[PDB]
DNA sequence: TACGCAATCGATTGCGT
DNA sequence: TACGCAATCGATTGCGT
């Protein structure tokens, strides 16, 4: 088809090319003629032909976990923004935390020869770790670790620990001493990390959280429900609860409200993520806000760097969470005694 | 690189090829040798080289509006599922309801030569309509119209009208006669369509909704807030409100709760979408459920059809909404008089 | 029997004139 | 000056032997 244009415009295709990419000077008329032909033939040059020659497809692969989850969703849209903004195309793939699915996705990506890879798999067993290395040749950045687990990738790090710590303290400083927690999967950073940060703050306070008061969630609203329910279901109940993520949090609000418990008057609840619509939770949710957009953009940027500036040494950028006060938290019994 | 494999295995590349795609019989040993080389060289065959020859990239383009919105998000994940399931790769692009962005996205897609196109642009002005036709050559299906607006595409249709109608009736049959509505953008199907279905039911009932009682939303929680607020802010207030989408609905719950209004005891609220986490709204939201997954899959399927079975005649499949009773609705003053 | 030769898909780009 | 020739990127596939 490029031959077709050339022919119409009676010039070599080489010409057609250069004019199409202003890659060397071309006589006005000549230029015009080509643009003309280009238009009548209704010409769209093949990127694949081009990619074949130039050796990069101007496309990036996002090997994600799930894309419906608010948290996820939000990050993704960000990344997309950035890609578009710099001419990259997004290939979205969800491995659902399934090795086989992930091996598959990975392979198609290499095959389609994505310029770089954005990795957000949530959990990282050695088998997953291993696979990834097999493709160290393709530039990648993991956006979901607590610290850098490998030498062959870039990494953006969220400080989940300090975020949890922030959550504990607030509660502490607000009058609370009987607290409970519903964490996300321990096999994840946003799970374990948050918990542990939250647990340090407690030890520092000589606060002991009885095990009947800690209940694992899976970042899903339903899990949030069940936990809150198992917590308030007990003889002795905490006066405040720290919930690992806003959506399970939202799940937690439901239950309370269902047993006729009051928020925050009967229970204060503090979340984690500051998801786009947390403010509209009821009550408006107080939570730790995670920089999702920066989290996206920042990742894209390291990728581009390696890609263009051909860096080879893995890097790692940290990002920081921060408390957002809404109305799901109330003074605790010890506020006055501080 | 295919030459590299061949050489290692001392066979023509033609061989390497056939064994790689079991496209003709090959001596075991021969086969083995190639697999061997394939492994040592750590070989991944280029899809782009391949695509160049075979003429289809096994990739599909989703020209969407926004991907963070719950409704959207949910559909997208679906589509992705389907693509993966049949070896297609997803290129996600969000035009934000911006012509220029959409022209751009469209063009890159043609260029990257996507096998087909999934279209979800929300609003369709002639300029957008026009652009689309320009690419009638690439197979596409619009997943967001009320009826088929063009002869060059397939279309999946949701019955937003009958959905709205269902919403009105329920309210009617539940004792209500003073109702208000906060619709989404009229420039959209899920906006206008829902409204009108909802408005028919009302006329049929000889119910008149005073204009101070209808307030436009933009499908976003914030909009939901403001509207509900403007509605309950009045001297005379409805006893029931129909909200165009679950997220604005959620927005509506906030406000009420903020002015100390009760749901559903002071106001019944019925939504639209049955978004994944509507049940965990508080109270659990009664709403019309839209078949998102079928909406996805069904679209993918028409695409594949045109694609593979090389159909040429546009088709159109309808899908159906259905009421889901939760707890945001209460009997109205006229329930007993029916 | 089981395999290979050579042309081809659509672009780009180094030498030249 | 302003443009063109021919080789090339990595695969596939129709004829043959
Ligand atoms: O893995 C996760 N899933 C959903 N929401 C989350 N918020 C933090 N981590 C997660
Ligand atoms: O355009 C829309 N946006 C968000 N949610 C929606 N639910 C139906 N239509 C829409």
């Amino acid at each position: 088809t490029i031959k077709d244009v050339a022919k119409r415009a009676n010039v070599s295709t080489t010409t057609v090319s250069h004019v199409i990419n202003k890659t060397r000077f071309v006589a006005e008329e000549t230029r015009n003629a080509v643009w003309a032909a280009i238009k009548e033939l209704h010409y769209s040059p093949s990127a694949v032909a081009r990619s074949l020659k130039v050796n990069h497809t101007k496309s990036i692969g996002l090997l994600a976990t799930s894309s419906e989850a608010a948290y996820f969703a939000e990050i993704i849209e960000a990344v997309e923004k950035n890609c578009f903004q710099k001419g990259y195309t997004l290939i979205l793939g969800n491995a659902w935390n399934n090795l086989e699915k992930q091996r598959a996705y990975l392979s198609m990506m290499a095959q389609k020869r994505v310029d770089g890879l954005l990795v957000m798999c949530s959990e990282y067993p050695e088998p997953l770790l291993a696979m990834l290395e097999e493709y160290r040749h393709i530039p990648m950045v993991v956006m979901d670790w607590g610290e850098a687990k490998a030498d062959f990738t870039d990494a953006v790090i969220d400080n989940a620990f300090e975020g949890g710590y922030m959550a504990g303290r607030y509660l502490i400083e607000r009058g609370h001493r009987e607290i409970g927690v519903i964490p996300g999967p321990l096999e994840r950073n946003t799970g374990a990390g948050r918990l542990a940060g939250f647990m340090k703050a407690m030890e520092e306070a000589m606060i002991k959280v009885p095990e009947s008061w800690i209940v694992q969630g899976d970042f899903e609203p339903e899990s949030g429900y069940r936990a809150m329910q198992q917590i308030l279901s007990q003889p002795h109940r905490p006066t405040a609860v720290f919930c690992g993520g806003d959506i399970m949090a939202m799940g937690a609000l439901c239950a309370a409200d269902e047993m006729g418990l009051r928020v925050p008057q009967d229970v204060s609840l503090i979340g984690y993520d500051n998801v786009r619509n947390a403010r509209y939770f009821t009550p408006a949710l107080t939570t730790i806000h995670q920089p999702k957009d920066s989290l996206g953009e920042t990742a894209f940027n390291m990728l581009l760097d390696r890609i263009v500036n051909k860096r080879e040494e893995p890097q790692s950028i940290e990002v920081h969470p921060r408390l957002i006060e809404r109305r799901s938290v109330a003074d605790g019994p010890f506020r006055d005694y501080r």
